[PDB]
């Protein structure tokens, strides 16, 4: 039942009538995130999941219009009726509507109730069919809900937050962190309860309270993302997935969400999203948008979106800069960057469910940085000439140790060890002997009338004279890298 403003703005028949539509809603009071989310969810469908146009079927219609060179010749883009979409947002609202029964509860002051909220979950839990033995992509929006009845962890959550605008609830909204998602509420917006599942042990009702007193990634210390209305819009653009399989993105979902996301920074609604505005800076380098920043200038403002206002506590903020300086093959900002990145991870504690980030860092460590290191040494006969490198690696490997120190589980094993002597090795020993690890001889500065470096961790306090050695002791540090 949707109002004749909304129903004027169809059919969608481009990017552009969708980008529109999108203006439109974040104009209004309160953006409907229901329909919305449909739309996404439905040009997603023709643009990546199932890209053959049927034969027999007047129901569906396409646009031609000119692609772009090189590729050249035109683009069929699924034209959204409004008879299609109204008849999906009527479904939910009915499935909804039809399941629960809001006369039940007195919201005495629009106090929607814990109880309230629980019963709206499980709603959606007791009607999802979940795909447990594959992977399957696209199955975030609620197009994959009423359709297919398939949702991934963190769709569940935001199919609760649209069913709680169905519901009229203004006051129910969309948590998440750099990796997990559940709902937020209250009269002053501070409670917390699980709407999903990740990865594993099923805890749906309960708080997060535990999952930020253990300090772990996953719940960020309590300095995670508490959604608004028009963030959870931002939210959606995000969870836009091109790729058709592995190696192929769809570039019409591509420009679909560059152009999308350009919206929001101009409403301002990317302000406390620091996630968004890398992924705006990664489709930057890819393809600029003429007349706009640059991706570095897009990456800065995620940093201090962090450092602002989520406590610098944010992981991923660092790890979109350096990834571009790695892209780029400047090899002296990457490390700087991963170092920068080590300084938010040392004061955590790695937890089971914490999974995502280690296979990142795992990656760094093992992967990306000696192929860098190997590029930059055939590069050379210079970053390894250079002996601000080091001291950058080996604050990046100290902060992985201080990470470490007060779990339940153990971080560092054999696999990584190999890679910091061949790391290690890629610099001179003439380099290496430069660098000074000292304590600190006084506190602060005052106005009256080689290079430094300083570890926090144990194991590189005691390791901290065979780093900076002539030949290297390959087999030594292997072993005191392992500890209880
Ligand atoms: C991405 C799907 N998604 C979640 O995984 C997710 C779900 C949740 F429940 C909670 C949070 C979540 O993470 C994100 N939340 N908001 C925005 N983006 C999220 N992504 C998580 C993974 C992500 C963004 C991309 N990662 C970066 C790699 C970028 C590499 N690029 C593409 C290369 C460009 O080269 C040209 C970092 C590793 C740096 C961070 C959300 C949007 C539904
Ligand atoms: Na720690």
């Amino acid at each position: 039942g949707l109002k004749a403003a909304q129903k004027t703005l169809f059919p969608l028949r481009s990017i552009d009538d969708v980008v529109r539509l999108f203006a439109a809603e974040l104009g209004r009071e309160e953006p409907d995130l229901v329909l919305l989310s449909l739309v996404l969810g439905f040009v997603e469908h023709f643009l990546a999941v199932n890209r053959v146009i049927p034969t027999n079927v007047p129901e569906l219609t396409f646009q031609p219009s000119p692609a772009p060179d090189p590729p050249g010749g035109l683009t069929y883009f699924p034209v959204a009726d409004l008879s299609i979409i109204a008849a999906l947002y009527a479904r939910f609202t009915a499935q909804i509507r039809g399941a629960v029964d809001l006369s039940l509860y007195p919201r005495e002051g629009g106090v929607s109730s814990r109880e309230l909220v629980k019963k709206v979950s499980d709603v959606i839990w007791n009607s999802l069919s979940r795909s447990y033995f594959k992977d399957r992509a696209h199955i975030q929006s609620l197009f994959s809900f009423i359709t297919g009845t398939k949702l991934d962890s963190s769709g569940v959550a935001f199919a609760v937050v649209g069913a709680c605008q169905a519901l009229g609830l203004r006051d129910v909204h969309l948590a998440l962190s750099e990796d997990h998602a559940w709902v937020v509420f209250g009269p002053n917006g501070e409670q917390t309860a699980e709407v999903t599942w990740h990865g594993n042990e099923d805890r749906r009702g309960q708080t997060v309270n535990a999952g930020v007193a253990e300090r772990s990634w996953l719940y960020l210390k309590g300095s995670y993302m508490r959604c608004d209305r028009k963030m959870e819009v931002a939210f959606m653009v995000c969870a836009i997935n091109p790729s058709i399989d592995l190696h192929t993105d769809s570039l019409e979902l591509l420009q679909l969400q560059q152009k999308l996301l350009w919206l929001l920074y101009d409403l301002g609604h990317l302000e406390r999203y620091p996630m968004a505005l890398g992924n705006l800076a990664d489709l930057e380098e890819l393809e600029p948008t003429p007349g706009r920043p640059d991706p570095l200038t897009l990456y800065h403002k995620g940093i201090a979106s962090a450092k602002t206002y989520y406590r610098d506590e944010h992981i991923y903020p660092y790890m979109y800069l350096a990834g571009y300086h790695c892209r780029n093959r400047n090899v002296r900002e990457a490390l700087q960057a991963w170092a920068d990145t080590a300084t938010v991870i040392q004061d955590y504690n790695y937890c089971r469910e914490d999974e995502e980030i280690y296979k990142e860092f795992f990656e760094v460590a093992n992967d990306v940085i000696p192929n860098l290191l190997k590029e930059a040494a055939s590069l050379l006969e210079s970053a390894l000439q250079d002996p601000e490198c080091f001291a950058h690696l080996l604050r990046f490997y100290d902060g992985i140790c201080k990470w470490e120190e007060g779990s339940p589980t153990p971080v560092l094993h054999v696999g990584w060890a190999t890679f910091l002597v061949q790391s290690l090795g890629r610099f001179e020993g003439q380099v290496r002997q430069k660098v000074r690890i000292v304590s600190g001889t006084v506190a602060g500065t005052a106005r009256g009338p080689g290079p430094v470096l300083t570890f926090q961790s144990e194991k590189m306090k005691g390791m901290k004279e065979l780093l900076v050695a002539t030949k290297i002791n390959s087999s030594a540090i292997k072993l005191q890298l392992t500890a209880q």
